[PDB]
């Protein structure tokens, strides 16, 4: 697995975290979550009766003892061993479509770089990723000429899948706003801002929407919530989002969050969700960030929390999270913030682990925590 994750990196893993955790934070990082975080939509629906409804899919959800907007379903697999060799043809799926399938997708035409000639339908087949990643085994349902032509439908069947995970977005229970694919980490992020409907509340990295709508439901539909985003796709995204899940909460900006304080508002409570090396996330087929990243986007954070603690009234709270394992990223940017008249505070939820030689932070690791990697960390700005 150390193969997914470049030389320099793994060095910088091992010095930061020590060889053996560094190992196992990376062998895990290769695999999807074990536990599958959903956001109970408590603006539509309640826990229970959403737990009534996927049961009637035939899904087995279970429930958070610490958060009760969260439901998580168990991982299957692996199911084949990492130096499994079948005797198959193989399909080429391209970068985007491996990861899927390698967490229960099927595979469709589009998502097919090449394939081996010899392919018909029904044959039994095995699905690669472009560096050779087994991923998946199945049954072809197109001819190698259909499978390579062909625009959209369904070229293999994945009945083997390395991994498998629900799909949920097909369902009539996310169609209907019921509920929000969302990591645990994150979810505890918007409970340890603790919003109020008082508030002056600004998410300002804010797309899809992820968090935002949590504010919302917690928020019940009440207040305020300017949610900030600099790309306008993504913004489109959260429109949906928002109208899906009946939020009637949030007023959309589209800006360079870094000049935030252009506005004339001093929030109350602000969440910096911040783009970041995204060193954290899962599955990691394959690492492509290395450290000339982590220092560049660390000192793009700057810009994002320089620009939030200008924007804070005294007595404000600011919550910093990233899905990324760096220190630079993370509690090097928290001394930054130190050194700018914010101080550490408990946060209201916490089950990750404590930071590197930092201690009311929060950080989420894959081995320990069956989680994405993650980090959080709650501020309370005490001067100007
Ligand atoms: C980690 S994602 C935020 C996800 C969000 N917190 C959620 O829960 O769904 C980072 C986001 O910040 C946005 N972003 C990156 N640079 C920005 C900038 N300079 N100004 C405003 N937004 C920016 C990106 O568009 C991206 O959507």
């Amino acid at each position: 697995y150390l193969e997914a994750f470049p030389k320099e990196l793994r060095e910088y893993y091992k010095n930061l975290f020590g060889k053996e955790e560094a190992n196992k934070i990376m062998k895990k990082l290769r695999e999807p979550v074990e536990h599958y975080y959903i956001r109970v939509n408590t603006l539509k629906i309640s826990r229970e009766k959403l737990i009534g409804e996927l049961k009637k899919e035939g899904l087995k959800p279970l429930r958070s003892p610490y958060l009760p907007e969260g439901l998580y379903f168990v991982r299957e697999g692996p199911n084949f061993s990492d130096d499994f060799e079948p005797k198959l043809p193989v399909v080429v799926a391209n970068k985007y479509a491996a990861e899927s399938v390698y967490q229960g997708a099927m595979l469709y035409a589009p998502g097919v770089l090449k394939a081996d000639k010899n392919i018909k339908e029904g044959d039994e087949v095995q699905i690669r990723d472009p560096k050779g990643l087994l991923v998946g085994i199945g049954i072809a349902r197109m001819d190698y000429k259909e499978m390579t032509e062909a625009t959209r439908g369904l070229a293999v069947e994945v009945t083997l899948p390395k991994f498998k995970l629900p799909s949920l977005s097909e369902l009539k229970a996310f169609e209907k706003g019921y509920f929000y694919p969302q990591g645990l980490p994150s979810m505890v992020t918007a409970r340890v801002l603790e919003p109020k409907e008082d508030d002056v509340i600004i998410d300002m990295a804010a797309a899809p929407g992820g968090k935002t709508t949590h504010i919302a439901q917690l928020l019940e539909n009440k207040g305020e919530i300017i949610a900030i985003d600099k790309s306008k796709n993504r913004l489109r995204k959260m429109e949906e989002n928002i109208k899906r899940l009946g939020v009637k909460n949030v007023k959309l900006v589209q800006m360079d969050a870094r000049k935030l304080p252009d506005l004339g508002i001093k929030a109350d409570k602000i969440l910096l969700d911040a783009p970041c090396t995204a060193l954290g996330v899962r599955p990691k087929l394959w690492e492509e960030r290395t450290l000339k990243h982590i220092e560049a986007t660390a000192r793009y954070q700057r810009a994002f929390i320089w620009a939030a603690i200008k924007s804070l009234r005294r007595g404000g709270v600011l919550v910093y999270s990233t899905c990324t394992l760096s220190y630079e990223e993370n509690e090097g940017n928290v001394k930054f913030m130190i050194r700018k008249g914010m101080k550490l505070e408990e946060q209201s939820i916490f089950i990750g682990s404590p930071g590197i030689g930092m201690n009311k932070v929060q950080r989420f690791y894959p081995h320990k925590h069956l989680t994405q990697g993650f980090f959080i960390a709650k501020l309370r700005k005490v001067k100007d």
